[PDB]
C-alpha cells in the first residue's frame, strides 16, 4: 500500500528535478511518496545492480567469499580509484564497473536471469532490464529479512559490504546510481537507495530522477535527506 | 601472531596526557605488530566490556540469543545508566554497553557451557569466580592487549569455533565508522575507578579494514578518575591518523 504527500514537493519544484522518494516504515506493506505513478515506473537500475550481482557471485561461488581479493590486470580504466586491488566492500563502495563486469561474464546470461527471476528484480547500466523505486524496497527488506533465495551466510557479507555511516544509535545501508548525462527529451537516471536500522525500527527507501544536467547530481542525496531527517529517521 | 616489535616513539602522546598504559598494532598481510611497551603489551587485565565481543558470540551459538533481530524488552523500571532504558537490538545492547541485557545472557548460557567456549577461544587466562554475573566486570579472568589481538584476527577470518553465520552477526554489529576508504569495528571497556595505589582499567579494542590491508588494534590505561576515560580512544586515534590508517 503506496501513499502520496505533497508537502515535500516544494523541494522538486525549487530544484527544477524530475523525480521520485519512496519511505517505509517496519515493512514495505505501508509506503509514502511523492508521485505514485512515477514510484511504480521502471528505470535501468545502474550501479544498483551490483547488489544482486553481488549476491549472485557468492552464491554461484564465482566469489569464492567475503576476502575475496579482486587484482587489477594493471590496464587503464575509466576513473582512477578503479585502477587498484579491491575487496568485496571496496568495489561496491567505488562501484568499480570492470570488477562486476568480470564476475557476471563467469556468472552467465542464463544463470543471471534464473536468479533475477528468484529474487523477483525488475521488469546493465544500459541494457533491457528496468526496475521500480517500489520494487527496490521491496528487494531491500528481503535482503534485510535474510528472504532471498540465497543463503544466510552470504547476504550477510553483502549486508556488512553496503555499509555507508554509522552512528552509536543508527546505522545505514546504500547504494548509488547514475546512467550518465542525457538529452533534454533522452535524460539519465540517478539512484540512491537503501535502509536505515533505528532505535528497534528499519525505514525502507528508494529515490530517482532524471539528469540532464552533471551538476544536478548532489541533489540525490540531499533531497532523500532533507526528508529522512524532518521524519527523525536520521 | 608472529612478530613484535617495540616502537618507544608512540610515547610521546603518552606522556602529553600523563597516561599509564599500552598500544598494539597489527598489520594483518605480514602478521606482524608494533607496540609501545613489550612488557604492558604481555600484562593481563580486566576484559570489563570487551567481554560482550566473545559473550555475544556464545550467546548465539548456544540458542540463547534466537538471531540477530531480537529485541531485548526494558521493564520500565529505572536502570545503572539512563542510555539503557530502552528496548535494545543486539548491536543497540552492544553499542550502549549495556550490562543487565549481557549479565542475563550469561546466566541463561550457564556456568559449564560458558568455560567450554573460553577454552575453545583461547580467551585470557579462563577463569570465571565470585558469580556468573560478575567475572568479566569485578571478578578473576584476565586478558593481554596481545591475546585480544589474536581473538579478534580469528573472528575476522571467522576461525573461532562457532558458525559462520554466527560470527559474521557480531561482527556487523561491532561497526562503528564508516568512510568510503575504511571500516573501523570496536569495543570500549571501563571496570571503574578502583583506588589510588589500586587503579582500575580502560580499553579499547577493534580492527581497521582499510583498501586490501587489516590493522588489528588493542589498547589499555591505568584509570582513577572518570574525566580522563575519552583517552581511551583519543590516544589511538592520533597514533593512528599518523599512520594514516583512519581519518
Ligand atoms: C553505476 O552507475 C556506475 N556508472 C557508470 O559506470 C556510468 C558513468 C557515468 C558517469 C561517469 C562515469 C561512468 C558507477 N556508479 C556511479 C555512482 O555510484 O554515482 C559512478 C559515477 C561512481 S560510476
Ligand atoms: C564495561 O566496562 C562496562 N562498565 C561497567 O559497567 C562498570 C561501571 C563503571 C562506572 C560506573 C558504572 C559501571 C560499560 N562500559 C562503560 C563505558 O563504555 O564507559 C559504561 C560505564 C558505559 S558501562
Amino acid at each position: 500500500s503506496i501513499t502520496e504527500n505533497t508537502s515535500w514537493n516544494k523541494e522538486f519544484s525549487a530544484e527544477a528535478v524530475n523525480g521520485v522518494f519512496v519511505l517505509c516504515k517496519s515493512s514495505s506493506k505501508s509506503c509514502a511518496t511523492n508521485d505514485l505513478a512515477r514510484a511504480s515506473k521502471e528505470y535501468l537500475p545502474a550501479s544498483t545492480f551490483k547488489i544482486p550481482n553481488a549476491i549472485i557471485g557468492l552464491e554461484t561461488g564465482v566469489i569464492k567469499n567475503e576476502h575475496q581479493v579482486f587484482k587489477w590486470d594493471g590496464k587503464p580504466r575509466a576513473m582512477k580509484q578503479w585502477e587498484r586491488d579491491l575487496t568485496l566492500r571496496g568495489a561496491i563502495q567505488v562501484s568499480a564497473v570492470p570488477v562486476f563486469q568480470q564476475i557476471a561474464r563467469e556468472v552467465g546470461e542464463v544463470r543471471m536471469q534464473k536468479y533475477l527471476k528468484k529474487f523477483s528484480y525488475g521488469n546493465a547500466l544500459e541494457g533491457q532490464l528496468r526496475i521500480s523505486a517500489v520494487n527496490q524496497v521491496e528487494f531491500l527488506e528481503s535482503l534485510y529479512l535474510n528472504k532471498l533465495s540465497a543463503s544466510k551466510e552470504n547476504q550477510l557479507i553483502v549486508k556488512e559490504a553496503l555499509v555507508t555511516e554509522a552512528a552509536p544509535e543508527y546505522l545505514v545501508h546504500s547504494k548509488t546510481g547514475f546512467s550518465g548525462v542525457g538529452t533534454e527529451s533522452n535524460p539519465g537516471v540517478a539512484w540512491w537507495v537503501g535502509w536505515v536500522e533505528k532505535e528497534t525500527e528499519v525505514y525502507f527507501f528508494a529515490f530517482n530522477m532524471d539528469i540532464d544536467n552533471e551538476s544536478k547530481l548532489p541533489l540525490r542525496k540531499s533531497i532523500p535527506t532533507k526528508i529522512m531527517e524532518s521524519e527523525g529517521i536520521i
